[PDB]
């Protein structure tokens, strides 16, 4: 959206992508967008502190074809405004894992079949300080 | 580019980028770019392990509406294919600063004269491992 973007990431299966940013401290919500591009993600990860009626809720959806899926909630919220924090994705055909700063870990349908992951994206309230391939 | 390519960097003077990554084993070279975008780079880092006429030399240019500009080349090689390159990059108004492995470290002046770097792309000889940012 606002955040750094990035293309030709080329992840594969079961490699690891850690990326460590720093959430706005007037942040509502935060957004960290992986795909084939901005119209097909296969994961849109939106920790929402107070946003689109929501609080403290990490909400995942997925994006195809431009169309919005069904959205998941998570169990946990291990984030705040005004602070770093880094999540660590990795993926197979079937689903993506999600490991958070708590070290709480949950699964994504991979709605999109990807079998590589070349885009991600952030918006202007999660600022990417590193960015690592496992 | 042919590897990643990253936009949105919003990189300032005085901030540093840390770049790492894997030199393909066949690489006759590797290209790391900087700049506003693909045509204006204020630096064209390009390692040549065996390319036009160049055997072991770290060539530098700046790149401007398209147009390459005056080469510049540095009295060290600290690079092999099949291995390993890491690199530190800081950004400032009269000069960019490269910092390689051993800790030599050499200056490019900022010919574009950008007030901020928001794009990096490295080629297909060159997969980054990680970046990090300021
Ligand atoms: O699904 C991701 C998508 O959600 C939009 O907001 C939804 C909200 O999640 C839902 O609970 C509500 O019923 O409808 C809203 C509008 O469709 C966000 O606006 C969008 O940016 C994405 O985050
Ligand atoms: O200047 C960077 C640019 O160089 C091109 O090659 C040059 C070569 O370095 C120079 O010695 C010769 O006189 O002209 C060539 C063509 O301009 C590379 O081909 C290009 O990829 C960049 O690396």
């Amino acid at each position: 959206a606002c955040g750094l973007v990035a293309s030709n990431l080329n992840l594969k299966p079961g490699e690891c992508l850690r990326v460590r940013g720093e959430v706005a401290p007037d942040a509502k919500s935060f957004v960290l967008n992986l795909g084939k591009d901005s119209n097909n993600l296969c994961l849109h990860f939106n920790p929402r502190f107070n946003a689109h009626g929501d609080a403290n809720t990490i909400v995942c959806n997925s994006k195809d074809g431009g169309a919005w899926g069904t959205e998941q909630r998570e169990a946990v919220f291990p984030f705040q405004p005004g602070s770093v924090a880094e999540v660590c994705i990795t993926f197979d055909q079937a689903n993506l894992t999600v490991k958070l700063p708590d070290g709480y870990e949950f699964k994504f349908p991979n709605r999109l079949n990807l079998e590589a992951i070349n885009y991600m994206a952030a918006d202007g309230d999660f600022k990417i300080k590193c960015v690592a391939f496992d």
